């Protein structure tokens, strides 16, 4: 289980990076999770040297997802993580069983073989329903008519749902129309705000506060790398996964009281990887002479991805009802935690120390 959050934490780091250097202007954000797992299946199909750069390109035994898979899916109640990961190929192609015992084995999923032949756009609605249905009706068309063909041979899609109420929910009462300073421009945001106490970091080293914002039994926390004064692209080249395990795990990062103000934000990503991963070092599993032959005796033709957050004065797309509110404002020196600049912020399994989301806020331009 320590060796995979480690893959995981390293591909989160790369994948965002390369994101950035396209974007060096937007909010970046994603589950790294929801693809290194995704792309685990492929994977456990791909031999030979597809594979040996799949590998370097997610950072990578093979039990680390079954382990971790059941972890949260399994109850780890308190926060739901439904996910939907599957293989479509072409009614065509023949499938190895092996891949099937396997697949089923680990990842409580079957590769599905549709008709891409001949029924492009339906094939298409088939899967945009599979999407839905798995993922709480929250995620509507995941492909497009042009994501769809009679050319397509194999469709990895990687989606993923979470809900997660905050532990010490915000009172709305207190959310005021702030302003999220972006020297020359700056654009209003709803901003909560609580006085409590949370685990931060303080470093004039690298000028960075970090907070961790724990959700509900401080299974799942959120952390927001918050740069002391978009003043982030500093922070983000010293960004590593060993910084930040070094530091979310710090024995330096201490409950301290603090006049928190979270803008109360929003985001969605849908990613088409192809350009992404071949770029990364995943370039054979795209050409027809792709070395499958772990499932099949074809080449990943996409790969659709797309998760979302919602932070707001519950943690995100929470089902919520906080009839009894009842706070003691009682009396008697505070570190002011104002997160009205360019972030980071990221979720993670504690427990297991899995980022399973990952992020850049500083546009709320629209």
């Amino acid at each position: 289980m320590e060796q995979v959050s480690a893959s995981i934490g390293n591909f989160t780091v790369d994948l965002f990076n390369k994101l950035n250097e396209t974007n060096r202007d937007k909010n970046i954000f994603f589950s790294p999770w929801s693809i290194s797992s995704a792309l685990a299946l492929t994977y456990l199909a791909a031999k030979g040297s597809t594979a040996r750069e799949m590998a370097e390109v997610l950072h990578f035994i093979h039990s680390g997802f079954k382990e971790l898979l059941t972890a949260f899916n399994k109850p780890r109640n308190n926060y739901s993580l439904r996910s939907a990961n599957r293989i479509y190929v072409e009614k065509t192609y023949a499938l190895l069983p092996t891949y099937l015992q396997l697949s089923k084995k680990y990842y409580k999923a079957e590769p599905q073989k549709v008709n891409f032949k001949t029924a492009p756009e339906q094939s298409r609605k088939e899967i945009n329903t599979w999407v839905e249905k798995q993922t709480e009706s929250k995620i509507k068309n995941l492909l497009s008519s042009d994501d769809v063909k009679a050319t397509t041979r194999l469709i990895l899609v990687n989606a993923i749902y979470f809900k997660a109420e905050w532990e010490v929910k915000f009172q709305a009462e207190k959310t005021s129309i702030q302003p999220f300073r972006l020297k020359n421009k700056s654009k209003p945001v709803k901003m909560m705000y609580m006085r409590d106490t949370f685990p931060v970091l303080i470093m004039e080293k690298m000028n960075f506060k970090m907070i961790e914002l724990p959700y509900v039994k401080r299974e799942l926390s959120m952390f927001i790398l918050l740069p002391d004064d978009t003043g982030l692209e500093q922070l983000e080249r010293e960004l590593t996964y060993e910084r930040l395990s070094e530091w979310a795990d710090s024995k330096m990062m201490t409950e301290t009281l603090v006049d928190l103000h979270l803008p109360k934000f929003s985001l969605e990503d849908r990613i088409d990887l192809r350009d992404t991963l071949r770029n990364m070092g995943m370039t054979t599993a795209f050409t027809t002479n792709a070395d499958f032959r772990g499932m099949t005796d074809l080449a990943i033709s996409k790969v659709i991805h797309q998760s979302f957050v919602a932070v707001d004065e519950k943690g995100t797309e929470a089902a919520a009802a906080t009839a009894v509110i009842i706070s003691f404002t009682t009396s008697v020196h505070v570190l002011k935690f104002k997160v009205d600049h360019p972030f980071h912020f990221f979720i993670r399994h504690n427990k297991s120390k899995t980022i399973l989301f990952f992020g850049r806020f500083c546009c709320p331009v629209e």
